[PDB]
């Protein structure tokens, strides 16, 4: 019991809720990159002329389990391993062995001004209670021990990456993770609407492939964590 952990139950089941439901059918949410199993989608908001689009992607990836996923995706020491877009991180706040606040700074796209981010990072499994879900939640909180950093804009984010594991000795040819991500990111203040949606629809398929290639290499020929 850390004092956010009412905080991590909300955001958790509203996901739980909302996230999961299957956009196939759902004409509100555009279709936006397509490859193979994974699926890119957005609506296009604004607020007060911001872009503040929303992302949700699906994708089935041959080979791990949501769980993996889900620490690979959260564990900050492999960070650095898959990322592409973060100048620098720091660990703020540890608040439990599964929950964390985290400052970064991500690299500075042409012409707009550089973001950081300061967000609690927390990993939960969701019994089946229906296959099990395991979750990592990403998002904003405000913090004292949040730097000075006067390049930077200060961005917003609630993002999340859910995982459902479907298996067939259990081998890893017999195994699938079905991820659905979510990310809303309010940018902060101003920057060009081309360049946001530009830099949204290159680098979140980018990193969908690169991080779940990242998963399938690094787990490969280990005992399978369920
Ligand atoms: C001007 C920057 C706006 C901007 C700030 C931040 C983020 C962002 C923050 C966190 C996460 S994550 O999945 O929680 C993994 C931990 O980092 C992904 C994205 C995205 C954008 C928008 C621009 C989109 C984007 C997508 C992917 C990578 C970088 N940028």
């Amino acid at each position: 019991t850390h004092r956010f952990v009412q905080k991590v139950e909300e955001m958790v089941q509203n996901h739980m809720t909302y996230s999961l439901q299957d956009v196939g059918g759902d004409a509100n949410w555009q279709l936006v990159v397509e490859e193979g199993e994974m699926k890119v989608y957005r609506r296009e908001v604004e607020e007060n002329g911001i872009v503040l689009d929303p992302l949700k992607a699906t994708h089935a990836v041959k080979g791990v389990t949501g769980h993996e996923v889900c620490n690979y995706f959260w564990n900050v020491d492999v960070r650095n391993d898959w990322e592409t877009t973060i100048e620098n991180f720091h660990v703020v706040e540890t608040l439990a062995d599964n929950a964390i606040i985290i400052y970064q700074t991500h690299k500075r796209v042409w012409p707009a001004s550089q973001r950081d981010v300061l967000y609690l990072s927390v990993i939960r499994k969701i019994p089946a209670l229906d296959p099990e879900t395991w979750i990592v939640c990403n998002f904003s909180v405000d913090h004292d021990s949040a730097p000075l950093n006067n390049r930077c804009v200060r961005a917003k984010i609630n993002v999340a990456m859910i995982c459902q594991t479907l298996v067939s000795e259990i081998s890893r040819d017999n195994i699938l993770c079905k991820i659905t991500y979510v990310a809303n990111v309010n940018p902060g203040g101003w920057a060009p609407a081309s360049v946001l949606r530009a830099v949204a629809k290159r680098e979140y398929p980018k990193f969908l492939k690169r991080f779940t290639s990242y998963v399938q290499e690094k787990t490969a020929g280990k005992p399978i964590l369920f």
